[PDB]
DNA sequence: AGTAACCAATAAATGGTATTTAAAATGCAAATTATCAGGCGTACCCTCTTTGCGAATTCGCGGCAGCGG
Protein backbone atom coordinates (compact mmCIF):
# COMPACT_ATOMS: atom_id res chain seq x y z
CA UNK A 1 0.00 0.00 0.00
CA UNK A 2 2.90 2.34 0.54
CA UNK A 3 3.01 3.09 -3.36
CA UNK A 4 -0.61 4.21 -3.16
CA UNK A 5 -1.96 2.77 -5.36
CA UNK A 6 -5.72 1.20 -5.93
CA UNK A 7 -5.45 -2.65 -5.48
CA UNK A 8 -6.95 -4.01 -8.33
CA UNK A 9 -4.73 -2.19 -10.58
CA UNK A 10 -1.81 -4.25 -9.31
CA UNK A 11 -3.90 -7.74 -8.63
CA UNK A 12 -5.44 -7.84 -12.50
CA UNK A 13 -1.86 -8.36 -14.09
CA UNK A 14 -0.74 -11.27 -11.55
CA UNK A 15 -4.79 -12.53 -11.82
CA UNK A 16 -4.24 -12.40 -16.10
CA UNK A 17 -0.82 -13.71 -16.02
CA UNK A 18 -1.86 -17.09 -13.68
CA UNK A 19 -4.61 -17.82 -15.77
CA UNK A 20 -3.09 -17.39 -19.41
CA UNK A 21 0.34 -19.31 -18.22
CA UNK A 22 -2.89 -22.07 -17.52
CA UNK A 23 -4.58 -21.94 -20.72
CA UNK A 24 -1.06 -22.40 -21.91
CA UNK A 25 0.30 -25.27 -20.16
CA UNK A 26 -2.97 -27.86 -19.92
CA UNK A 27 -6.26 -27.40 -22.58
CA UNK A 28 -4.17 -29.30 -25.06
CA UNK A 29 -3.32 -33.01 -25.43
CA UNK A 30 -0.46 -32.70 -27.06
CA UNK A 31 1.47 -29.81 -25.04
CA UNK A 32 2.70 -27.02 -26.92
CA UNK A 33 5.21 -24.91 -25.35
CA UNK A 34 4.29 -21.27 -24.29
CA UNK A 35 6.67 -19.78 -26.58
CA UNK A 36 4.71 -21.67 -29.49
CA UNK A 37 1.65 -20.88 -28.21
CA UNK A 38 2.92 -16.94 -28.61
CA UNK A 39 3.55 -17.58 -31.93
CA UNK A 40 0.07 -19.28 -32.91
CA UNK A 41 -1.46 -16.45 -31.02
CA UNK A 42 0.06 -13.47 -32.88
CA UNK A 43 -0.31 -15.19 -36.57
CA UNK A 44 -3.98 -15.52 -35.48
CA UNK A 45 -4.52 -11.81 -34.63
CA UNK A 46 -2.81 -10.57 -37.88
CA UNK A 47 -4.89 -12.56 -40.13
CA UNK A 48 -8.23 -11.97 -38.72
CA UNK A 49 -7.25 -7.49 -39.51
C1' DA B 1 62.24 -91.68 -95.89
C1' DG B 2 60.71 -93.52 -90.14
C1' DT B 3 58.77 -97.70 -86.63
C1' DA B 4 57.86 -97.89 -80.24
C1' DA B 5 55.52 -97.65 -75.28
C1' DC B 6 60.08 -99.05 -73.08
C1' DC B 7 61.44 -96.73 -67.71
C1' DA B 8 63.15 -92.51 -65.72
C1' DA B 9 62.35 -88.24 -65.75
C1' DT B 10 60.74 -83.54 -65.49
C1' DA B 11 58.81 -80.20 -62.64
C1' DA B 12 53.90 -78.45 -63.61
C1' DA B 13 49.02 -79.98 -62.66
C1' DT B 14 46.14 -78.80 -58.90
C1' DG B 15 43.37 -77.32 -54.17
C1' DG B 16 44.11 -77.50 -50.24
C1' DT B 17 46.36 -76.96 -44.23
C1' DA B 18 48.39 -71.29 -41.98
C1' DT B 19 51.62 -66.63 -39.02
C1' DT B 20 52.48 -62.92 -41.81
C1' DT B 21 51.99 -58.01 -44.12
C1' DA B 22 50.17 -52.98 -42.74
C1' DA B 23 47.48 -50.13 -45.13
C1' DA B 24 43.44 -48.84 -45.98
C1' DA B 25 38.53 -48.37 -44.58
C1' DT B 26 35.14 -48.57 -41.11
C1' DG B 27 33.35 -48.06 -37.58
C1' DC B 28 33.53 -46.21 -32.92
C1' DA B 29 33.08 -41.91 -28.74
C1' DA B 30 34.33 -37.31 -27.67
C1' DA B 31 34.27 -31.38 -28.16
C1' DT B 32 31.55 -27.79 -29.90
C1' DT B 33 28.98 -25.40 -31.71
C1' DA B 34 23.23 -23.70 -32.29
C1' DT B 35 18.22 -23.36 -30.33
C1' DC B 36 14.93 -24.76 -27.67
C1' DA B 37 12.31 -24.67 -23.44
C1' DG B 38 11.12 -22.38 -18.63
C1' DG B 39 10.55 -18.63 -15.01
C1' DC B 40 9.74 -14.08 -13.63
C1' DG B 41 7.28 -9.53 -13.95
C1' DT B 42 4.03 -5.86 -15.37
C1' DA B 43 1.33 -0.33 -10.06
C1' DC B 44 -5.10 4.63 -13.11
C1' DC B 45 -8.98 1.81 -12.36
C1' DC B 46 -11.92 -2.47 -13.21
C1' DT B 47 -15.63 -6.88 -8.09
C1' DC B 48 -21.71 -13.34 -8.45
C1' DT B 49 -22.07 -13.37 -14.31
C1' DT B 50 -21.24 -15.93 -17.25
C1' DT B 51 -24.62 -19.81 -18.54
C1' DG B 52 -27.25 -24.28 -20.50
C1' DC B 53 -31.36 -22.19 -23.64
C1' DG B 54 -33.15 -28.67 -25.42
C1' DA B 55 -27.68 -35.85 -25.04
C1' DA B 56 -35.28 -31.49 -26.53
C1' DT B 57 -43.89 -32.38 -27.33
C1' DT B 58 -41.65 -40.60 -27.02
C1' DC B 59 -43.96 -43.87 -24.51
C1' DG B 60 -44.72 -47.66 -21.69
C1' DC B 61 -43.28 -49.67 -17.45
C1' DG B 62 -41.58 -50.11 -12.89
C1' DG B 63 -40.58 -48.74 -8.28
C1' DC B 64 -38.79 -46.03 -4.75
C1' DA B 65 -40.38 -42.87 -2.84
C1' DG B 66 -43.70 -38.70 0.39
C1' DC B 67 -48.41 -37.86 2.56
C1' DG B 68 -52.47 -40.25 5.29
C1' DG B 69 -55.69 -43.01 7.77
Amino acid sequence: YRRGYKFSTYATWWIRQAITRSIADQARTIRIPVHMIETINKLNRISRQ
